[PDB]
DNA sequence: GCGGTATGTTTACATTTCG
DNA sequence: CGAAATGTAAACATACCGC
């Protein structure tokens, strides 16, 4: 059973993990396991793919620590989620794709579910 | 009390993305 | 093409855990 990396971003999935959960809040073991859960490559694949998770969950602006026993719980950042709701009730998106893998998996979650989590 | 591990921040360079 | 974004590696701080 051969497993080739997605192509999907690490901000992808992780924006995919926090979505998931009915809070809209998660903390980083729990992401490690959607993400093994929904890509089997990570599941059992050696790369130090958590510490790129992590790189990720500080340095990305969408992704802000809520007080919430080891670890904090993550979610999405008012700013970003305030923004992408105003743009979205505004009217359609642009079909721009350069920065915007965390904007296309809130697109992806609200046409289905009809609201961001929170 | 200490060693060990998990979580989180930050910097640097390589690689891919996409107007 | 190339600025911008993402990928990967690394140094190191901070907190927690189990004894
Ligand atoms: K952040």
């Amino acid at each position: 059973n051969r497993y080739i990396k997605p192509p999907q971003s690490y901000a992808s999935m992780i924006t995919q993990a926090i979505l998931s959960t009915p809070e809209g809040s998660i903390s980083l073991a729990d992401i490690y396991k959607f993400i093994s859960d929904n890509y089997a490559f990570y599941r059992f694949s050696q790369m130090a793919w958590q510490n790129s998770v992590r790189h990720n969950l500080s340095l990305n602006k969408a992704f802000e620590k809520v007080p919430k026993g080891k670890g904090m719980n993550w979610k999405i950042s008012d700013e970003v989620r305030r923004d992408f709701l105003n743009k979205w009730n505004a009217g359609k998106l642009s079909k721009i794709r350069r920065g915007a893998s965390v904007t296309r998996q809130l697109q992806l979650h609200m046409s289905k579910f009809g609201e961001i989590p929170a």
